């Protein structure tokens, strides 16, 4: 009681977040793209209706909150989010930060300037909205570019000032979390404020447990992503991998087994629109996982339960861990 | 009489364009940047006031029209343009196309899809505005990337369908215009519909005359850009060059001398806001050329006149050539 998190619809008690998906997207896009070329998505109205149907479905499966980790460079549209949230009756936490597609106007900025930009989105609001970010997203793909280091640092500085957490994109098989951790630690950020994302993209428990031992949250956030039985499509193969959802799901159990149940964050990394990819890739995705953001409660939790993970443990993972992570600290 | 060009304020007779700067910017930015972080520019209001003061000044010097060649990826804000145009009483033609900073949502698109995007901006309007583009901007920096080839082709296809002209960014010293020309010609575009930009960045008349002989318009569009007496600042040196404005201006005379007066387009490539660059670079620019978009009528035309270029020739360059270029053909 009495700790608050900013949502697209305004503030809520942390205790009201409930079953929370911590790495999600309404639309995966680019800044200004949705405004410029709505027809790409059929229409803006079509995209919203699809997101509402999707989020209604998640909600029926027990999801009460999602964190949309779309940054300015993922084409985050806070008005869209608010609209869909209201319609679906699902809370959405918005993000600041930057992903690996920053435009030059961002790439030319100093660490100080980036810090002011993240803070503005957190403390003041996004664009002219008044809608405040509840999280900061950052990214690497392998070893950090020099700009990427500035971003990670600005992210840490913003976090220290606000108590808002940081979440990351990684190339998991390259073990990016180790560098990201060092940089965050250099800025003095507590690891408990940090989630190392896409960690389910690897089965290297040495890497994962090492992070969890330091106190980092480990994001097992691409649960539905598999290219199996779609070995034809090269684009899909790179995007989705050859590991099954079950293989990915087992990692949650593996961590719990190693004593790290408190350090786990679980998600889909789903979206309802996808311009960042070739045009077919939305539909291919919907064929593979028609349950969308319902997948984790429908398929993952029962699988874990059948494997012996206790229901209270499952609750701690899906409710307590997000609540603790989100709570400005 | 009776040929029309689309402006941000609506259609105008071609004959009303008058003294026209064909390669300009209100703001050089990135998609959504101005919406997200207006404080970068002091405020949106500050940026507009500066643009109005600048364009008032140009107007007093005789400029009646400018073509803002800012694309979606240069952070073109058509509402801003309309506002400033109205206030300054200077016509602004808006652009479609893409520059060399396209986001992934664009980079993932097919040639067909790009063609539909350019056409939408031309035939329907930009964003939800109803404001139609009067020109298509495209770019290379050296030899074309494969995506850049698709863009050039989509640009040609849109042009053929509309009669709207194409203008380019080049790495002039690498002679990009020759490749760009070949691609446009492959798509069947007339060279008279095309301007090969930043051609004043080189003194290679062999390259320039070769283009002019084929019927291309040659854009001598960075007239005020010189780093001389600023040999300290490395950033400026790359951006502005070591050639004087006079050296750049002489090229106009050189072309006229070679019989190509009808093939010349003249400009500044100025802007009033600049996020695409490091933070100081706006102010450095304003110190060098306080006249802004007035520079060409103030300094360039008189220099040419003093060198013997006839006033009627100067008129043909600054009025007739733009009119002919802009007129949907
Ligand atoms: C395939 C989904 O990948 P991301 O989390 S990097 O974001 C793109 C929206
Ligand atoms: C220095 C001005 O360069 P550009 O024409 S490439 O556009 C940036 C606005
Ligand atoms: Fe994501
Ligand atoms: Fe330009």
């Amino acid at each position: 009681t009495g700790d608050l998190i900013n949502t697209v619809r305004g503030p809520i008690p942390v205790s009201e977040a409930g079953f929370t998906l911590t790495h999600e997207h309404i639309c995966g896009s680019s800044a200004g793209f949705l405004r410029a070329w709505p027809e790409f998505f059929g229409s803006r109205k079509a995209l919203a209706e699809k997101a509402v149907r999707g989020l209604r479905h998640a909600r029926a499966a027990g999801v009460q909150t999602i964190v949309d980790v779309s940054t300015f460079d993922i084409g985050r549209d806070v008005r869209l989010l608010a609209e869909v949230s209201r319609a679906a009756d699902v809370h959405i936490v918005a993000a600041t930060g930057l992903w690996f597609d920053p435009p030059l106007s961002m790439r030319m900025r100093s660490v100080e300037e980036l810090t002011q930009f993240f803070l503005r989105e957190i403390q003041h609001g996004i664009e002219d909205t008044g809608i405040r970010a509840g999280i900061i997203k950052v990214a690497t793909t392998g070893k950090a570019t020099p700009f990427q280091e500035l971003v990670l640092k600005a992210a840490a500085r913003a976090s220290l000032a606000t108590g808002v957490p940081v979440t990351t994109h990684t190339s998991a098989s390259q073990r990016d979390g180790e560098q990201q951790a060092a940089i965050f630690e250099s800025e003095g950020l507590s690891p408990s404020r940090v989630c190392i994302g896409h960690s389910d993209d690897t089965d290297d428990l040495s890497y994962l447990t090492g992070l969890a031992a330091r106190g980092y949250l480990v994001g097992l956030d691409r649960m539905p992503y598999s290219a199996i039985g779609l070995e034809g499509d090269a684009s899909a193969l790179a995007l989705f991998g050859t590991r099954s959802w079950q293989t990915r799901a087992l990692l949650i159990k593996a961590l719990i087994d190693r004593g790290y149940k408190d350090r786990i964050l679980v998600s889909h990394d789903w979206l309802f629109g996808f311009s960042l990819a070739v045009t077919n890739i939305m539909d291919v995705m919907d064929r593979i996982n028609p349950d969308g953001m319902a997948f984790v409660p429908l398929r993952v939790i029962p699988f874990l339960r059948e494997k012996g993970v206790p229901p209270e443990t499952l609750a701690g993972v899906t409710v307590a861990n997000p609540a603790r992570f989100l709570s400005p600290t």
